[PDB]
C-alpha cells in the first residue's frame, strides 16, 4: 500500500489519485465525464461522447437502438426511429 490508492470501500486498487477520482464522481465534488448509457469514464468530453456515438445506431458492434434496443437493419432505420419514436427519452 504505497502506489495503492484505494476509494475507502469502492475500489480494489488504482496506480493513480486520477483514476480513482474518474470513479469517485460520486463522492468527489469535481466529477469528471461517464457515458450516461452503461459505464465508461473519461476526462475529456470526445472520448465519452464518440464512445455514445458507438451506441447510438451501435456503431460499437453492428446496428441498434442506442434507447430502446429494438434492432434494425441498418443505421438508417436506428437514426429515422430515433427522431421519431424517441423525441423526449
Ligand atoms: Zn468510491
Ligand atoms: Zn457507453
Ligand atoms: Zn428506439
Amino acid at each position: 500500500h504505497m502506489r495503492d490508492y484505494i476509494c475507502e470501500y469502492c475500489a480494489r486498487a488504482f496506480k493513480s489519485s486520477h483514476n480513482l477520482a474518474v470513479h469517485r464522481m460520486i463522492h468527489t465534488g469535481e466529477k469528471p465525464l461517464q457515458c450516461e448509457i452503461c459505464g465508461f469514464t473519461c476526462r475529456q468530453k470526445a472520448s465519452l461522447n464518440w464512445h455514445m456515438k458507438k451506441h447510438d445506431a451501435d456503431s460499437f458492434y453492428q446496428f441498434s437502438c442506442n434507447i430502446c434496443g429494438k434492432k434494425f437493419e441498418k443505421k438508417d432505420s436506428v437514426v429515422a426511429h430515433k427522431a421519431k419514436s424517441h423525441p423526449e427519452v
